[PDB]
């Protein structure tokens, strides 16, 4: 019968290309690993009707692709041969005589997998749009998103929303919980179970009109970019596909699933207004806070720790670089570095490219970082949950808007952003003006250790100018470059001036620039030098750069991309949010202090009672003592301990009365015998007075006073960090 | 004056190529990062006399290189132009008129850096051997290996041996300690200090005769491989270069420093006899034990943890693969996997290549692993120290020789090894024969779940044969492949049989092989099939593979490469070492039990005394109570706590009398008030009787009984793990 010659990776169904072709299904998998799991499944269902072909990487986007790219693309050519399909016959509306009568796409339940499903739908729509309208033609393999276990009574949830509804309404015992985003997570045995019940692991794509086609073209066409921008902007942040449904329209897949891939690159490339962090940097800072990185560690070790605790998925090279960039201090990088560069982290010579290997450089939190990112704020942030692990928050809320301090430069596709560096002092006096209802003052971009000029160009932004001086009639000297022109690039530019392709503008140059200062000495024809002076030396030698302020694009506090017209608009939004964050911090601290006070009060009573011989513990049966603590009015811990739940963060519990266990009083019984000694008793007594004074003071403090006080600490910390940098610089 | 045109990365000295050329030094650095640090140094010394050029990666080995490779090599051509040197003039004995009069090599103080220094010396010796004899021509930049601090009194050690001598003779307070292997570890400020005192950061290479040249040629020549093998074998394991010396001969550099790079690849590629582990796998197992990986975690998270805690430096891709390979269970991989494959870890189809992404697969210690690698052995192993961090041991000592269970295949250059898999049951009965002075029985290679035949080839080893059957006169069926012939490769081979380049041996084939079983059905010309039967079907269809036993090469227990003639020689050496390890474990456990008993005895006395009203703690001043505990005969902890020191593992301490502090008795004072309750007192009393019985039993047990008992547990664990694999396999 019919057979395929040139495709070793194909696991052709026995009946493909036969008179049973309509009954056959071809499974397209994301990778060879998925194909191997699929063959484990097919050892159940059999190999007569199911074929398997592994997709490598990501399918070509046929919609934008040139004809030559299409012919040259072996993976797509192979898929065409395997199906029995080809381009010349479009308009085909029937499933005969194809080698297979159905196509099933099997991928990870993640953004890349969704992008792959979309690319396959894109190809089918582009070449045989008729085929999508044909019912039962395209399906997708689906496994449960979450599996839970308690002894017996095992549940499997297809939808996260379903799992959340179960989780909210259940005490997680001891329930064991596993997420199944990737196909690799499933064992071969589990694949056998899915294929044993394949109907319940299959979702059929449904065509619901021309909007489906318009959706696919909007997603993948080179000409629909603005429609795509509108589509991304109008996205509803709760949107998700309901896997409980046996059917899924193409329009719903594109709008409620593919969109997550489509918007992911913008999410990676553009920082949030609130902390100025892109998500990867935020993962790094979160990792540093979690371990409390106050002492040096190797960057490579930090890379391993962040990869484990922050769920960073873009590889060690990007992670290394992200940490390094967060530690750089050279001209044109960070105004305030939040990681310390303990070693060679690169320089202005190559714009940080000249950083040393991660294995030998150390880093730690910079001395100012915990004042700026005040730890009292940590508990009021919203932390993301990935497959049950508690990872980095949606954003940090620093005391000052760090986004203005260090700026940003981002390019994804379809969105970019640039924000200049600014003086933290100008930022702080704008904050004080915001607190006092005083008019805000526009800020001029400012760069630490830059010696040149920054001035408005009057239209789109600002210009930075380096320093060049006439030494004598033959000689020029350059002692400063414009912002972000690295020394090595400039040196190459002077060398190209030496060659005739640039008309021998200069006779000679000596470069004695250091790692951080600029020293070029240039020799010229005296007449050429004079003419260059008339043209303007800065222009001739290209010593100006432009800081454009017309595209200050950030994610807003509600996770929505915005363009801010000026630095003041950014500052105002930040101030409104930050002032609210101070109200949340105050309420949280009050609730925490009340809980601490109650715990102290119980310990004080317990210790005094033993020490005054009112309470006898020696040789007392434990249940008798717990009963006595309960009867005498001691709070079991659960009454004081009134909190989002992250799955991976999870003398008997036999109820004495009424609901009390021994563990309920561990916070008292656990206290060391040393607590009964005199100094310890005295300190314990001291503790409650101090706790109530601290609570009373907190109750009456305003948010403006809390902020103003933190700003005071931030100014001191920044100045100390800077003074240390200067002291280190001096001989 | 003279100047260089085509080399942007060059930082030419101002006086290079001038009449001052002899006074100039050219610094060759390992990378751009090193060059940037060097310019930080030169901002002190000035730029008139020092030039800097960054080496990229590793210099070409000119000795083996073809002429075309030499001409084509821009980095070397550039170095020649910068120096003013070139090939045509060999025999040059003078330093004029070179652009620079001295060459200084600046690298990391690690194996790769040493290899780079060697490559540069190799080039100079090959083209201008005369130049090496010229004194002061080649030097090397050296920083202190270790810097220590206590307040003031900062010391810097150039030699590790010097640092060890200081460390042994000093209490590390509170001393802060940093290693400086890589150049990147040093700040720009530190570089300024080294260049402020450059004479004390420079070592001059010295030529001491023709042995130096012979040393360099032996190290780098294509024709001296056997001399290199002898050189590697005769290495003295304490060997090191004395950096205290201002001079270093080429022969001493090659023999005592370069050799570490030279032998490193063999160290990476060939396992130790004792645990069957290559160092990277051993780092993985060590990491798993340290966190006690009894619950599943993502492989990518495990990768991050191992990278932090085991000092793995070969990148995430290799680390991922190492973990995955340690979890594989398919035919031809591990007889006993010590990591569990919780997900898709690959199959026989592609020999494990078809493993899923690290982000979505989970692993944990396999159920048998802690019985085989008995944790009681952990404290008696020798753990390596890297830059103050405690990492993986020299080797583990398992209960059985795992190297025979899972075999190995290693290729470095100049050494390779192959060991087949063996049946653990055969291994265990050989161990019991070793214990009883009974003759050992030769073992035949055995592979879990393999259905074919394994038989001696009579000469070099064994042969494994797959299964092929005649179905009828036109049809053959293959239901088993030989060991390590992956299904996909074999399928490609059948497809090539279909084509005329292989004379149309077969008409057709169907492949319904699963992820783990083999099913090829083949259609043939009946006459061709008969002729093939006469030739022998196994031979025609290539269903045999060879297990060669003539190159069983391992590191011996003393860290020295050996070739073992048979599996019995390996077994005997392992048994001798393991029996000694049991003596060390017994002595360690006895010492630990004696310490635990003493601690219990003190707690028992302390609790009874309080509970019986002999000792009063309530409202007693702490120093008074500590004085009373000391006077009444309680042991301060330091008297019971009698231990190699790893740097990164580091009510007042005011001496009451005579040398006692409050902390000395924390182990008593720390005990919870709950210890005074009745059940807790009763259990405490129980604890000492149990501790002395356990100690008495341990004192009189023989090593053979301890081993035999552990072997019993190992047999149970392996059988349980296997039964779970089989139960999972069943429908």
């Amino acid at each position: 019968r019919e057979r395929i010659i040139g495709i070793p990776k194909l696991e052709d169904a026995n009946d493909a290309g036969s008179k049973y072709s309509q009954e056959c299904t071809l499974i397209l998998t994301e990778g060879d690993s998925a194909k191997t799991s699929c063959l484990a499944g097919l050892s159940i269902v059999g190999r007569d009707k199911y074929g398997v072909f592994p997709l490598k990487g990501k399918l070509l986007n046929v919609r934008d692709a040139s004809f030559k790219q299409l012919m040259d693309n072996k993976e797509i050519q192979n898929i065409f041969r395997i199906m029995g399909l080809d381009i010349t016959d479009k308009n085909k509306d029937d499933i005969k005589g194809l080698r297979y009568g159905s196509l099933m796409i099997m991928t990870d339940q993640d953004y890349d997998g969704s992008h792959i499903k979309g690319l396959l739908i894109n190809m089918i729509h582009k070449f045989w749009p008729s085929l999508l309208k044909h019912k039962g033609f395209l399906s997708e393999f689906v496994t449960p998103i979450v599996k839970v276990q308690k002894g017996s009574q095992e549940y499997s949830f297809f939808t996260i929303a379903e799992y959340e509804q179960w989780k909210e309404n259940t005490n997680l015992l001891g329930w064991k919980i596993k997420y199944y985003k990737g196909l690799g997570t499933s064992t071969d045995r589990e694949f056998k179970q899915y294929f044993s019940d394949i109907k319940n692991h299959k979702i059929m794509f449904l065509w619901t009109g021309d909007r489906d086609g318009d959706s696919i073209d909007m997603a993948f066409s080179k000409k629909r970019i603005e429609d795509r921008k509108l589509w991304l902007q109008n996205f509803i942040l709760g949107s998700y596909v309901d896997h409980k449904e046996k059917d899924l329209s193409y329009y719903d897949f594109v709008n409620k699933e593919l969109i997550y891939y489509s918007r992911y690159d913008t999410e990676r490339s553009i920082p949030n207004i609130m902390d100025g962090w892109k998500p990867g940097q935020r993962k790094v800072l979160y990792g540093c806070f979690k371990r409390n990185l106050r002492n040096e560690c190797k960057v490579a070790q930090l890379v391993g720790y962040i990869a484990e605790h922050s769920a960073y998925h873009h590889g060690e090279s990007s992670l290394q670089q992200t940490i390094i960039n967060m530690a750089q201090t050279f001209v044109g990088s960070n105004n305030i570095n939040f990681l310390e560069p303990c070693g060679q982290f690169g320089s202005r010579k190559e714009g940080g490219k000249d950083a040393s290997a991660a294995r030998y450089i150390f880093t730690k939190l910079a001395s100012s970082t915990r004042s700026i990112f005040n730890e009292y704020d940590d508990p009021i942030l919203k932390y993301l949950n990935e497959e049950g692990q508690k990872i980095e928050p949606q954003y940090y809320i620093p005391v000052i808007p760090t986004i203005l301090v260090n700026g940003c430069e981002g390019i994804g596709t379809g969105y970019s952003s640039f924000i200049p560096n600014y003086n933290y002092k100008d930022i702080i006096d704008n904050i004080k003006r915001y607190i006092n209802k005083e008019p805000l003052i526009p800020m001029v971009p400012w760069y630490k250790d830059f010696k040149g000029r920054i001035e408005s160009n009057g239209k789109t932004g600002y210009e930075t100018i380096g320093i060049i001086n006439k030494i004598d009639n033959d000689t020029l000297e350059i002692t400063e470059l414009p912002i972000k022109k690295w020394t090595q690039d400039y040196k190459e530019f002077l060398e190209e001036l030496l060659t005739d392709e640039k008309h021998q503008l200069i006779l000679d140059y000596i470069d004695n620039s250091s790692h951080e200062d600029i020293c070029f000495t240039i020799k010229m024809d005296p007449a050429k030098l004079q003419k260059a002076e008339e043209e303007g030396l800065e222009k001739v030698f290209k010593l100006k750069s432009t800081l454009t302020t017309t595209n200050m694009t950030l994610f807003d506090p509600n996770l929505k991309l915005q363009r801010y017209s000026t630095e003041l608009d950014i500052l105002k939004e930040f101030c409104y949010q930050r002032l609210k964050a101070y109200e949340n911090r105050k309420s949280y601290l009050i609730s925490k202090l009340e809980k601490e006070k109650r715990i102290i009060s119980n310990k004080t009573k317990f210790i005094l009672a033993i020490v005054n011989n009112e309470l006898i513990v020696n040789k007392k049966k434990k249940k008798v003592l717990v009963e006595e603590l309960y009867r005498k009015g001691y709070d079991p811990y659960k009454d004081i301990n009134k909190e989002e739940i992250f799955e991976q963060e999870l003398e008997d519990n036999e109820e004495i009365i009424a609901g009390i266990t021994v563990k309920d009083y561990d916070y008292l019984l656990s206290m060391p015998i040393f607590s009964l000694t005199l100094e310890k008793v005295e300190d314990l007594l001291t503790q409650l007075k101090e706790k109530e004074r601290e609570l009373e003071i907190l109750r009456n403090i305003t948010v403006e006073t809390m902020w103003l006080k933190d700003i005071e600490k931030v100014e001191e910390a920044i100045e100390f960090q800077r003074n240390v940098e200067l002291s280190n610089r001096e001989e």
